[PDB]
């Protein structure tokens, strides 16, 4: 029922070699797992998010976002990343994102709590 | 079972007058609703996210994040915001966040797709 | 000749206790020194930037930005911060900024090169 | 005298087709002009910034930043962009940046004042 429900659902890979496995629900839900190739992380972590299930039809992307808290049964990096971006469908489908990675800190160190970057996900490689 | 499960769960308000209603699950889940005082928005929107259910005990905050896609039964702003931040417990509990608001755009306009800002949530006002 | 040349020029302090000393030139230039209360820093560092010397008159802020590279005669933190924001004049003048702090890294660590945050500068305290 | 003074100085192009013309001073200064291929802009605008004139030698990049206020003799977009990033030398030299573009706004619209994105500059194309 979601316009890009089928186009978003599946396995995605970014430029770092991370793997994003997502299911897009008819209603706007995103659920899945994330495995980072880098950082204080091992194996899969739960993700959840949301996407625009009725996007504009005018060649525009589909807005979406999701979160990973970096705790699983193997490790806890006391941090969470949120990706915010858009899905662009077609032969070379992509999800283009910017992210914010916040660590738990003391109040004295909160100024240095948050990393920012950008990931591009593709269906191959 | 989550360390700040009780401290996070409930109603939060930010500096804009927005209202965040969240339940924190024992496992790391965040679910709830968001109502923005500003922007292309009306009434409540679904949110989901994650938090560190076993944070450091050393005076450090609790990392968390969540997403809203700005589609509900009233409006669709073809956009999604992700907040990334930390919960700081105590008499004056706060959630301190930075956010990324991505709009669906054409590829030609993707350079101007994403707003960034910061919200502080409190339990009063 | 700059509309807020007089309002911007002078000494500013942020919420961390840092001190920003700036001169605004008629043409749009910003020059001065920055002293951070936090981080890998001591004493003053050179800053340069730019501001909108002919802003809108409609109650709107004045856009501006500036950079500090964190090298001086005392220390080198192999990093640079840029603040991007707006000057809001009046009894309680403020400069409201967001910043990006990039460290030199290897290519393998570039994903974790860049911190993001927000500073508010006032003329007192 | 700056380690990458020679490597930074010159003409750079980003993925949008914008042109960055910079001189790096021995002392850490960056001066030049920027011409954007997109947005509310025409022709060249003054830029100034700073870079780490004595970077780490260990395969690490060179931290730098610069600002453009989007006022010149042709147009005034009441905004400023700051790029924060690192120069990576070698056969395929690059400057990898993240940026913050703040517009002057009323206080009521300040939540939507600031765009964020990422530009990669190369010496060709």
């Amino acid at each position: 029922m979601g316009r890009d429900e089928a186009g978003i659902t599946g396995t995605w890979y970014n430029q770092l070699g991370s793997t994003f496995i997502v299911t897009a629900g008819a209603d706007g839900a995103l659920t899945g797992t994330y495995e980072s190739a880098v950082g204080n992380a091992e194996s899969r972590y739960v993700l959840t998010g949301r996407y625009d299930s009725a996007p504009a039809t005018d060649g525009s992307g589909t807005a979406l976002g999701w979160t990973v808290a970096w705790k699983n049964n193997y490790r806890n990096a006391h941090s969470a990343t949120t990706w915010s971006g858009q899905y662009v469908g077609g032969a070379e489908a992509r999800i283009n994102t910017q992210w914010l990675l916040t660590s738990g800190t003391t109040e004295a160190n909160a100024w240095k709590s948050t990393l920012v970057g950008h990931d591009t996900f593709t269906k191959v490689k």
